[PDB]
Parts: C-alpha cells; sequence; structure tokens
C-alpha cells in the first residue's frame, strides 16, 4: 500500500487505468482524422488542424488521469493504443459524425466512472471528474453536434461542392 | 399628487407604463429567438448574439421609459410579461421577419403615445419621443428590412444563404 | 431526440425550464425594487443602483440557464414572467427583507432541483449548480442579511438611517 | 425688420424677451440663497456652492435666449432684474423647496412659450426650446424634488445632524 493512498477502492483505480487508455484511443483517433484531411485529394487545411487540435487535447486528458492516479497512490498500468477504426474518414462531416460519437462514448465512460466513484463514495474523485472533464465532453459534444449541423445544412457530402470549402475557410479558419 | 409633476397627464402616465410593458415583451422576443438559434440543430452563432443584443437593448429602452416616468412624477405598474408567441422561429428569415414585424408594432404604439403627448401639449413628452424612440424605431426597420431582402434573395428558408449571412453579415 | 443529448432526465429538463422562469421572475423584482428607489419621494440613489445591479445579475442567471438547457439538448419553453408582489416596496429595510425572501426562494428551488440531479445521476448538472448557484445565493444571503442587521439597528424604517446607509454602505 | 427674418412671429419675439428676463431673475434668487448659505450663523459651504453653480447656470441660460433672440432677427429689450422675493431663506430645505417653486415657475413659462410657437407654426422655436430647455427643467425639478424629501425625511429644519451631513453626503 502506497503511502498516500487515502479512500481510493482498487475498482476507482482499474477504472483510471481503463479510462487512460480510452483517451489515448481518442488521441489517436483524432491524429488519424487530422492527416485524413491533409491528403492531397482531401486537403481541407482547417479540418485537419482542428482534428490535430483535438488529439493534442486528448493526450493531455490522458496524461491528467495518470498524473491523478499518482496522487492517490494508485499504479498506472498501460494496455496497446488501439488502431483507429479506419484510415479513411471520407468526408468533413462524417469525420465531424465520428467524432461525435467518439466523444459521446468518452462521456459515457466519465459518466461511469463518476457512478464508481459516489458507489464507493470518493468524493474528491467524483469532484475531479466533474471540475476537468465533465463540462468539458458537454462543450465538444455540442460543439461537434453545432458543425455537424451547418455542414448538414449545407449540404455537405454530395450536394453542394462549396459546403466543405467554405465551412472550412469560414468555421474552422 | 407628485411634487414634482407639472403638465403630466393622466392618460400619459397610463401610456408610459403600457409602453413600458412592450418593450419588456420585445425584449423577451429577442431572447427567445437568440436562443434559438442556439441549438444544436439549428446552430447560427451570430443570428444568436444578434437577437441577444437586440433584447439587452429593449431592456434598456423599457428602464429609459421606468425613469421618464419618474422623472415627471408619474408612478410605475407593472403587468406581466408574456410569453412570445412561439419557441421555434423555424428560420432566419423567419425570424428577422417576425423582429420585423414587432419593430413595427412597438413603432406604432410610440407613434399612438406620440398622438397622445401632443394632444395633451405635453411637448417634453413629445420630444423625449422623438429624441429616444422615433429615429431608433425607423432604424431597426430599415436594418431588418434590409436583412430580410438579402436572405430573400440569396434564397433562404440554398443551403448556403443562411450560413453565409450569419458570417458575413451578422458575424 | 437531440443528437447531443446524454444521461439528460426529461424531469431535469423541465425543472431548467421552471428555474429559468424564476430567475427572470427575480429579475423583474429587483428592477421593480430598484425605480421605487428612483422616484422623488423614495430618493435613495444607491438602493436604486443597487437592485439595478441585482435585477441585471438575475437575468444573466437565467440566460446561462438557457444556454445549459441547449448545450444538454433540452428545449426551452418560456412563459409569462409573472409581475411582482408590489409596486410599492414602502421602505429600504423592507425591500431588503423582501430581496432576502426571494433570494432564499431561489435557492430553495436551486437545492431541489440539485436533489433531482442527484436522483437522475446527472453529476453534469449536479456541478454545474454547484459551481454557478449554490454559492452565490449563500453570498447574496448572507449580504441581505447583513443589509437588513444593520438596517434594524441603525432604527431604519431615526430619520438618518436610510440616508446614511445609502451613502456609507451601498455607494 | 431684419434681413435674416423669417417666420418669427412679434409675439415670440416678446416671449422670447420676458424669458430672458425670467431667467436673469432666477440667476439673481439663487445668488441670493447662495450667499445666505455663506453666512457665519448658517455656514453650510456645499449648499453655497450647490446654489451659486445654479446661479450660474441660469445666467447661462438667459445668454443662450439672447443669442437666439439675435440669431431670428428679434432685438433685445432687456429690464429690470427684480430683487429676490426673500433675503433670509430659513433653511437648506426651505431654500431648496423655494428652488423647487422657481424652477417650476420657469418651467411653465417655457411651456407656455412652446404653446405660443406651436400656435404660430415656428418649429425651429419649438425644437430649440425642446433640445435646450424643456429636458433641463424636468431634470432640475426632479433634483430638487430628491433632495427636498432627503431633507424632510432626515427631520431637517424646515434633528440638528441633518442639514450638515446633507451639505457633506450629497452636496459635497
Ligand atoms: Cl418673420
Ligand atoms: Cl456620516
Ligand atoms: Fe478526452
Ligand atoms: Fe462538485
Ligand atoms: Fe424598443
Ligand atoms: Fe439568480
Ligand atoms: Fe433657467
Amino acid at each position: 500500500t502506497s503511502q498516500v493512498r487515502q479512500n481510493y477502492h482498487q475498482d476507482s483505480e482499474a477504472a483510471i487505468n481503463r479510462q487512460i487508455n480510452l483517451e489515448l484511443y481518442a488521441s489517436y483517433v483524432y491524429l488519424s482524422m487530422s492527416y485524413y484531411f491533409d491528403r492531397d485529394d482531401v486537403a481541407l487545411k482547417n479540418f485537419a488542424k482542428y482534428f490535430l487540435h483535438q488529439s493534442h487535447e486528448e493526450r493531455e486528458h490522458a496524461e491528467k488521469l495518470m498524473k491523478l492516479q499518482n496522487q492517490r497512490g494508485g499504479r498506472i498500468f498501460l494496455q496497446d493504443i488501439k488502431e483507429p477504426d479506419c484510415d479513411d474518414w471520407e468526408s468533413g462531416q462524417n469525420a465531424m459524425e465520428c467524432a461525435l460519437h467518439l466523444e459521446k462514448n468518452v462521456n459515457q465512460s466519465l459518466l461511469e466512472l463518476h457512478k464508481l466513484a459516489t458507489d464507493k463514495n470518493d468524493p474528491h474523485l467524483c469532484d475531479f471528474i466533474e471540475t476537468h472533464y465533465l463540462n468539458e465532453q458537454v462543450k465538444a459534444i455540442k460543439e461537434l453536434g453545432d458543425h455537424v449541423t451547418n455542414l448538414r445544412k449545407m449540404g455537405a457530402p454530395g450536394e453542394s461542392g462549396l459546403a466543405e470549402y467554405l465551412f472550412d475557410k469560414h468555421t474552422l479558419g
């Protein structure tokens, strides 16, 4: 037992390690999407910047969980970061929709983590999750929904060939 | 009677209280419209900001009338602020047209208030209305007509029209 | 159902809409009090400013809840904003006591909202309430209690208490 | 007949001259009140400076009316400035009530002026009065009402602290 460990359940420690893996996977997914849009046959430079920014943000999320693990006296256990679902994301609107699904998945995992934390009467963990992750997920999900809605209304794939270009310039640029 | 009251008719006092309520109602309508555009399935950020700004401006018009009522020694009476007609404004052009309708309604109320003030030989009230409200209304109504016209000509409910208008006119 | 909605109970959506109406009501009450102290037969300018500031804060609270409603994927439904209980608030201490009662009623509404969010295992909502509302309410309630206590001790309805408190505390 | 005169009724010209005299009279009244509060047995410095400022503003209102008379082609006719109704203004509250009565009388004269201007179809004069005088009067009157209300609620002579505290904390 660590000299700092107090009121920290083995289940919470394990769940935190799982969340670390999931944030790493999300970073990887966003990296994949970013360089999809860097392809010369896709060439949407602001989509690529947007997703690269998201990837680095997810990496930070994971590092903050690793820090938390150590603060509470748990022990980090790392697993394979699995390859993203695909290498071709097929359009700006589809990439946005995939990111929305990903972030809702991460949110669900964090909500189950919070529920585990309350069931184990770990207020520090409940507040850590509320303070640093829950509103971030809500804000991210809302932003992705707004982006999907706009691409949809614009006719993005294919209805209007200007849609992805204009959205890249005026929303993501 | 108030120690400040001079040449201020009870009909004018009553009309000023009605106008106060109308300005507060306009503020409420604009707040409703603004957050309609903040929905994730509408997502037009500059429409939402535009209408929020108009909402705060309407609140300011109401408070200027409350100050005026007190300045002349009338007494403020507040009524319920009615909920707006819709919670769904359906489109950027529809909301712009509803705003134009609302602004012409407010203007007609202000013109009737000026006609009342004229009948009561209240030049201070006439000039209050002229100075602070009449050209404000004319400018608002011209701006809204301009907006409606551009959204019309752009083909707005072309799927790009609301997007582009939000970016380049309101943004 | 909204594309963004997740772990957001229908009951919580309805409670947030009721809270929006209550915050707007508080804004209306504070506006009414503020311009009570603006009339020439009351004439306490800093009481007026204080209550006007509170009115604008309450409007901000309402708008933040509408933003929240949209963020979570619910739909804003607006209703009449009821006229305040009085148009004449009769004294500075009485207005401060009415404001205390109002803030306590808002706080009780927020506490019931938090309990509902706890029952529905919505930790995002619980922290929204804890972050933006609960301690602001405790601070507002203590500040109002402070004001009431000083006005009570100064002998407020001594003819000087209201004037002195208006200058030396609310100035 | 002035080379600049246009749409300017003789009646309006006469009424402008009467207004000039009234504004100068108001200035004189305020001067009187100011130095009442400067005497050693009254000794309220901020009452004194408030009413002095009021006097100087009244003189400005008079001079602007003289400018208008000349702008429109009228001829200024000046008359005795009457001595004020009182040498002793009795108290801070009483002086503010007298100031309130004075401004309400000037306001009534201005409203009668605007009515005459309306009747003679003189929109330039109507707007001169609206722009420079009507809301000035409304604001002055509301201010004096506020002051009277506070003094009387403080138990001012119409508590021996009320005049002192009002002089320090409101007129300071
Ligand atoms: Cl002529
Ligand atoms: Cl003091
Ligand atoms: Fe994350
Ligand atoms: Fe918390
Ligand atoms: Fe308005
Ligand atoms: Fe509030
Ligand atoms: Fe004058």
